[PDB]
């Protein structure tokens, strides 16, 4: 006999599939290779940064952590597994009382003694009913969902390493920007400087390119801070100071990394790693039902062991000295007060409180893809129609450049013609960042990459 | 007896009355109707929204958790209940040894036996000084506590969906603006086309023409995916696809809710949520206090059962085999290291945690329900006051939008003047959100919707 | 015996010293003072705000948890203590069955009984090989971590109250630049009114006019409303209503705390609290070894125990009624399905785990510290190069200002001018806190206040 009810994993209660059209791509349907199975060496491309991640997973401490984590639940499995089995061991036991007149057999104070050494068990439960297995499978559970945690994890380091990488780089290219747009800013300044003491440029036209220059050496010291601050948000992840022998790293401009299809949801069911994890938590508690309900039934104690005993210490490793027990019980409970019920209940609730959790994070990962899937249909638009207020404010530069220098305009069109650009052009890098975050933590949610390779049926 | 002692819930530390003057309208004092009793589906307008939220309710996991964890919480209870009760059941029982000369009772080698099928309890505790009662008071309170807590978790759910309905009405109306905006931009970017081919727009006219037309192409992009970001944020909440048959949804520019009382402080004691699981959480502690206390008194243990016993088998359901135990015990400790007092402490303590933690929920309900005074006693006046910079902006636009066609004006003041009205338009949109945002928060803080209905006294 | 490891502090796998040059200033070296052993009443200069982090201390709910936490792992270690030593109890027993024929001493039907009232201990473990020392000594440390722990949340609820001070104050200043600039809109738009109902001023010049000073009139509710909300923000962290009674509080553009030495990293390992908790947290699961070691060994239990007995009750306390009872008993286990070895391990990794943790939690000291280091290194610069942006915007701005009334130029270039320094001048206050921020969790990382006074040597 044994008492576990039959696993039947609830029906993911998303919809069927992704939802569309207000900026989704098409539905490319199943997928051939899930992004699960596509390795982050293959899906990052710029080699620097994968050997990053390689610096990364050898050793940020969180995830080990997370895999120790393992080590342990697989340990906690164990020692469950064993209480199917019986406690044996060698040991020695004395006695030695005064009793009164009554009590002793005497029929006068006198004062008994026993002493044994053996080797056997007490109190070894038979499992019949598998209240024994059934604990044995929560804990293997508990086991098998925290080895999916760890691979819940580490997808997770690797996504926040890219994303770290590229806030790092893209900042780093917010910064060049400001150095070509002060030594620009500032020879801009120096001729409305030559041009003012000799009366050409006013003070107005002055007091305006000033606060251009200033207007960039503030932003300067800004995209300065911000950027070690996003080394510092490195090394952390990393685990180790960045090697000197990187390879050459590339530029947020390039293709650094492969587009991913997106499957179908249903696909969700047997790749995203926590919702793995869910469903074996969801099964260990399961188990806790079985070992609950056993409670209710015909419990089989033995104590049982083997060995020499006599009266004085002395006759023990002497002749005959042999002894024995065998003493096996039978127990069966007629009333609790409906504790045993009671305690069923709690295990049978907190099932179905996991069938809920496990529901829950499903239907989490629908929001967190579909929000990539509305990133990944909307973000090449927006490059584009960015990457176009670029090149009109580009010429709406060069034009009120010359413009202003030749007496037709002012500098208020010059030095918003600035402003109309500069702003293009930081806007620009971070749009493309935030196009990448949210192809990266897309990759991630289908199953970003516990594999370093990509691998097929 | 029963040792537990008299719970004295602490005195409210905040401030009488809620703070006043800097951006606080007036303190209507005592309302007649808690924000508490005030039910959600009167207290949102937004029918639609209404049925989103019975939607929510209906579906969402994370409350099936947090409703499941009560009955969880019950269940324990009742374990702990059924502890003051005797926990009988039949019994069969062996023992079978060989003893040696000096201990068998033949002063020669023989093998003793004993067989005993009963029925009846081992070491029951009488509870005398109610050591067990406590415990009972113990887990009723975690209890009660978490039907508390459930409560608390519902208005949450409720306030972060209409949060979500919100940002996300709110992203459809911050787009069809774009969408206005946009056929705007490329009629004015055509019309300075003709005009430039004809030579009455220049090419610099032409080209902040086009970064008009380009700055808005992008804005149209961003404002697209933060609408299947924000859709994507609905669902999950929902638990459940969106119906095809909801009512006829409303728009921001309306009036969306009901204005709530914001009553006394002393008003949160008695009506929000989590302050009341702060209190019996406190309350929980506090048994655990008698409880520790009684392990100092005499513990009253009980052993007793009847039924048939002999020497071989066989002769059990025969005549005479009649047996039976009395076997009463009473213990009362006069020396633990200490431990006794030291556990008492620790449950002393852990009142004394739940104390603070109840003063801390208080003090942080003060908080945010002041934050959302600032924010009622503010917002509408932002609300005025950003409507004039749309107004006196759209007539510094018909103006210099006329003025640049009429050749008396350049570019650079009709440009800007789209800039320092779409701004205002956006601005606009999102501040009535925050308003919205702000009351939504404070309906919660106060109560927030436990009822689907308002109730009286 | 003891078979506790030998703790052995991992190193520190950060980078030997801070890391240099793109915005960090010169690495001091070692500090005379670390920033641990420097007062908060000292880097603090704002007495009225020092008086604040008084208030702060003595009533915040938050520390008082973290505080009476210590206490209740005092208490645990007590409890974990005592076992050590044995548990004496003055203790009464009765036993009274019917045996059957076969059992009864008499061949026939009789009834037994055995009455006893005793003091002394049941199956007291004598430690050897010291597993209980072992548990002693994990209670013992994670007692000593919580001691930590609590100096670690202090630091914090000063950081956290300078800082709700800080950009409540910057808040302030962020309004009365409002205010200021409130009645000079106003009277702007009227001078550009009169010389409307005249002409001069034209409908678009009042349009214009009337934006600027409707952009304010919103500006104005704004940073109204986050004040009474960083107000909010004070008194929660406070744990009482701010005092009128304080001292005379100063103004963001004063000097107000100590630049501070950053010294060695390697300084952290012996001063940064959170740093030591992770130590004592993995020197206990260091004990927690031991004590699994020793369930391998032998195990020596003693009942042990003395008064008087008798057959029927009475004759209890009367003559030659003296009894006792002495029985001690050695174990040693020889199998469990690897269980000792299972339970071994999960101790073992235990261990593992917290070295796993101690290092992160370097690592993110590290990390903390270095942004602190870019900020300290760029706030400086970025705050003259903002001083000038406003410089040149205020001359840029009275220029413009006669220049618009003087008929040369248009309202564009007077309300450009506005903007180009408004903006400026909050822009300004912001990074004034900002880098005060960074100066403050600066402070903290490396130690921040345990003490209200500065110690030394
Ligand atoms: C679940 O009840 C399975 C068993 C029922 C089938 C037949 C009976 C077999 C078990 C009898 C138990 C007696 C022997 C146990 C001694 C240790
Ligand atoms: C706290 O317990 C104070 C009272 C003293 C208790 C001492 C022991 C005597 C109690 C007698 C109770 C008889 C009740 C019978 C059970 C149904
Ligand atoms: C851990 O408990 C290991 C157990 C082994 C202990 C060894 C016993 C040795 C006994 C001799 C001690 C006599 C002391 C005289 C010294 C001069």
């Amino acid at each position: 006999c044994s008492l576990i009810p039959d696993y039947q994993r609830p029906e993911a209660p998303v919809a069927a599939a992704y939802p569309q059209g207000q900026a989704y791509g098409q539905n490319t349907g199943a997928a051939a290779v899930p992004a699960a199975d596509i390795g982050w060496r293959e899906f990052f491309r710029d080699p620097q940064l994968q050997q990053l991640i390689g610096v990364a997973l050898e050793n940020n401490r969180d995830l080990r952590v997370a895999a120790l984590n393992v080590e342990a639940f697989r340990a906690q499995y164990r020692i469950q597994r064993a209480d199917l089995f019986p406690r044996i061991g060698v040991d020695g036991s004395g006695t030695r009382q005064r009793l009164p007149g009554d009590l002793s057999t005497t029929g006068s104070p006198a004062i008994s003694s026993q002493y044994g050494v053996t080797l056997g068990t007490t109190a070894w439960e038979l499992d019949l009913f598998g209240r024994l297995r059934s604990l044995r499978d929560q804990a293997l559970e508990q086991y098998l969902a925290t080895e999916q945690a760890q691979r819940s994890a580490q997808t997770t380091l690797v996504a926040s390493v890219a994303t770290a990488y590229l806030t790092l780089k893209a900042d780093q290219a917010q910064l060049q920007l400001t150095k070509d747009t002060l030594g620009t800013y500032q020879k801009s300044f120096d001729l409305t400087q030559r041009s003012y003491d000799v009366g050409v440029a006013s003070a107005l036209d002055l007091r305006q390119a000033q606060t251009a220059v200033e207007g960039a050496r503030a932003t300067l010291a800004q995209y300065t801070r911000l950027v070690a601050q996003d080394q510092n948000a490195l090394v952390l992840l990393l685990g180790s100071g960045i090697p000197a022998n990187l390879p050459q790293g590339l530029g947020l401009d390039q293709t650094l990394l492969t587009e991913v299809p997106a499957g179908l949801p249903s696909d969700l069911l047997q790749r995203r790693p926590d919702i793995l994890e869910a469903e074996h938590q969801l099964m260990a508690a399961n188990a806790s039902i079985g070992a609950a309900r056993a409670a209710f039934f015909p419990s089989i104690s033995l104590t049982a062991n083997a060995g020499t005993m006599s009266r004085q210490l002395s006759g023990l490793f002497d002749a005959g000295s042999g002894s024995w027990l065998f003493q096996p019980s039978i127990n069966l409970p007629i009333f609790t007060a409906g504790s045993l019920r009671a305690s069923l209940d709690y295990a049978k609730i907190q099932k179905d409180i996991n069938v809920a959790q496990y529901e829950k994070a499903i239907q989490t990962a629908f929001q967190e893809v579909a929000d990539g899937l509305a990133a990944r249909g909307t973000f090449t638009e927006q490059l584009q129609a960015q990457r176009d207020l670029v090149k009109a404010s580009d010429e709406y530069y060069q034009l009120a450049d010359k413009r202003y220098r030749t007496g037709v305009d002012n500098y208020l069109t010059l030095l918003d013609a600035q402003r109309s650009l500069f702003t293009a052009q930081q806007q620009l890098i971070t749009d493309r960042l935030n196009q990448l975050t949210s192809e990266v933590n897309l990759y991630k949610a289908l199953g970003g990459g516990w594999n370093q390779q990509t691998v097929t049926q």
